[PDB]
DNA sequence: AATGTCTGCCCC
DNA sequence: ATTCTGC
DNA sequence: GCAGAATGGGCAGACATT
């Protein structure tokens, strides 16, 4: 019975200690007593474990649900660049819920937001018994529907679901369908579950599986090290060709030694790009790259773009998660022969999509970006122009770079492409060792319509190589300087119920501004990072007794959500930001610099608690005007 | 045909 | 995006 | 330091409601 099934268990069999049989299809309570079993633990490599036994056990028996059953955990619809999207929320779901239970929308509206946790309250409140695939396809079935009355049917779908739920079966439907299963356990978990379930139990098994424990051979170090190996393998390989869709079929057929030759990286095909790590000055940058040469570039405050262009012409563009945004530049398409020298035949390019204001010719607010239509989009309508900012090179006629030093794709990049101004132009960079120029680049930056400088080595440890090293490339932004940044006195004036985490106190906050004029609290923005764990509750301990039924006549929040608890204005919060915007919904300062639209903070973060002001003596209104006009 | 609300492997 | 935390 | 999970503002689409 899939209820007594423990994967987690010691000496696990994958045939013997699973719960269902060979052919059969995968019960998806089999998938939710391994999500118990992680859950119910925090030692990484002991949650892959358990991860890995059930693995084990649908490749030796239930072999097609394998990839169901690795989205269902991973908690996606599929590869990145299709796009397809659940289109429910916390709303959809929550009256889902109700009405599978003939409960009140406020009633469940409200356990939920107490408990932090919509799961626990669709299993509290509770056919064929569920399938791994079939839940799966059902998950497929409602991000497909569209149309008129389409929030309609997808409730009878989840309804369904749960009707047909078994023990904690209807725990891990909801927080699947809310985006937030939060198993401790995610992508790279996963990867590695995956490549150590593949490896002791290897597929394409004539039944019974003869191999069923390939390490039982081997040496305790010998198993490790050639788990991490084979780690590596499937990891550099994602990192390249993170579609899963493609990658099991090859995996299932010629095993995992032979991936690097059937699934490698292409255009067409998005790829994981480089992120970076966060700088606090510029001495932290040379005491991490120590004697290694290193660039410093411009941060472009626009989307980033990762344009492929592929054998014979078709051109393609990714954003940062591998999402397909060709469709949203028709333009950038259009200027792609005038950007490529006649010998290049194909590449991919790592760009920022920057607004570009063609009167003026200097660069937009990302906020003007964030204008532009998204789908379908006809290059005559376009209203905001888009400038290219290309710093890196990751594919060139063929040729993969990604195992190349910076130094040689930078200089491939630009040495095969052509500059416009207006259009395309290699970001603006620096060679330079010198301590002094570094903090006359970084000022220089922003002074051009930057957030700061990206820092990158040319050659030690500077390839392209997610699998080793994600985060390789540095960011040192104005705002990560203590003592630097813009920083603000708000007032605490209401708060929210936390999730996950944070369930059961605050897990945000909502602060205001002082409008002297008018004499009243104008909300400002939420917060919710910055507080350590301590912090955290401790802020709990000290609002607790400010807390009120209702608000006071001189609180004004406007279009900002209700907090769940109303709070006396009473203490205030030192909060920092990268810079201030206008807002749609928030009142602080409205008027003062726009008719209609606020000020907001972007980035907001707690840094301490500034006992030494009372609310009347709070960052006024009129301040956070004069601020958003010092961004100029 | 406006207006209002929710959603997003959204973008940051 | 920023930030924090167990490993 | 990796991986994971808390949380932010704000936009265009999509869909519900009037
Ligand atoms: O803050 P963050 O870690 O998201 O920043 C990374 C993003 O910054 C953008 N960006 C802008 N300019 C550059 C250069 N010159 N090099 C690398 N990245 C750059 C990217 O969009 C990246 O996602």
């Amino acid at each position: 019975d899939p209820s007594g099934y423990n994967p987690a268990k010691n000496n696990y069999h994958p045939v013997e200690d699973a719960c269902w049989k060979p052919g059969q299809k995968v019960p998806y309570l089999a998938v939710a007593r391994t999500f118990e079993k992680i859950e119910e633990v925090s030692a990484r490599l002991r949650m892959v474990e358990t991860l890995s036994n059930l693995l084990r056990s649908v490749v030796a028996l239930s072999p097609p649900d394998l990839l169901p059953v690795l989205y269902l955990s991973l908690n996606h619809l599929g590869p990145p660049q299709q796009g397809l999207a659940l289109g429910v929320g916390d709303g959809v779901l929550l009256k889902a819920v109700a009405q599978a239970t003939g409960r009140q929308l406020e009633s469940v509206r409200a356990e939920a937001a107490e408990k932090g946790d919509v799961g626990l309250v669709a299993e509290n409140s509770r056919p064929p018994p569920l399938t791994a695939s079939g839940v799966f396809s059902k998950f497929r079935d409602i991000a497909r529907l569209t149309g008129s009355a389409s929030t309609a049917k997808k409730i009878d779908i989840i309804k369904g679901l749960f009707v047909a739920c078994r023990h904690s079966e209807a725990r891990f439907i909801a927080r699947s369908l809310s985006g937030r299963l939060r198993l401790g356990l995610a992508e790279q978990s996963v990867l590695a579950a995956l490549s150590q379930a593949v490896s002791l139990t290897p597929p394409g098994q004539e039944f019974p599986p003869a191999m069923v424990d390939a390490g039982k051979g081997k040496t305790a170090e010998a198993r490790k090290t050639w788990l991490e190996e084979q780690g590596m393998i499937l990891k550099q390989t994602f990192c390249e060709v993170p579609d899963l869709d493609r990658i099991i079929p090859v995996l299932l057929e010629h095993g995992l030694e032979r991936l690097p030759e059937h699934c490698k990286l292409s255009p067409g095909i998005p790829l994981k790009p480089m992120l970076a790590h966060p700088t606090r000055g510029i001495s932290e940058v040379l005491k991490r790259f120590e004697e290694a040469a290193f660039t410093c570039e411009y941060k472009y405050d626009g989307q980033r773009a990762q344009i492929h262009a592929l054998e014979g012409g078709e051109v393609k563009i990714f954003s940062r998660n591998q999402a397909d945004n060709t469709g949203k530049y028709p333009d950038i398409i259009s200027r792609i022969p005038k950007i490529k020298l006649p010998s290049v035949t194909s590449f991919i390019l790592d760009t920022e999509a920057v607004a570009w204001d063609r009167e003026k010719k200097q660069i937009q607010p990302f906020q003007v970006l964030t204008t532009r239509k998204r789908k379908e989009v006809d290059a005559s309508e376009i209203q905001v122009q888009v400038c290219l900012y290309a710093f890196d090179l990751i594919y060139l006629n063929g040729e993969s770079l990604v195992r190349e030093p910076l130094s040689r794709r930078r200089q491939l990049l630009r040495e095969n492409f052509v500059e416009t101004e207006g259009e395309f132009v290699f970001a603006t960079s620096l060679d330079t060792k010198d301590i002094e120029q570094i903090a006359e680049f970084l000022e220089q930056s922003v002074k051009d319509s930057c957030e700061g400088l990206m820092v990158k080595t040319l050659d030690v440890d500077a390839t392209y190589e997610i699998a080793k090293r994600s985060h390789n490339w540095l960011k040192l932004k104005k705002d990560y300087l203590d003592g630097v940044g813009d920083t603000l006195d708000l007032v605490v004036i209401g708060a929210y119920l936390g999730r996950g985490k944070r369930a059961g106190r605050y897990g945000g906050f909502l602060l205001a501004s002082y409008d002297e004029d008018s004499e009243e609290l104008q909300a400002i923005c939420k917060l919710g990072t910055g507080f350590s764990d301590e912090e955290l509750e401790e802020h709990h301990q000290s609002l607790k007794a400010l807390v009120l039924p209702s608000p006071r006549p001189y609180v004004r929040i406007d279009g900002a959500v209700i907090p769940d608890h109303w709070l006396d204005p009473s203490a205030v919060w030192e909060v920092k930001c990268a810079d201030l915007s206008l807002s749609p919904i928030y009142p602080a300062a409205r008027g003062l610099v726009d008719s209609d639209k606020g000020i907001s903070l972007r980035f907001p973060r707690f840094i301490r608690v500034r006992e030494d002001k009372q609310p009347e003596q709070a960052t006024t209104s009129a301040q956070v005007a004069c601020l958003y006009r010092k961004q100029s």
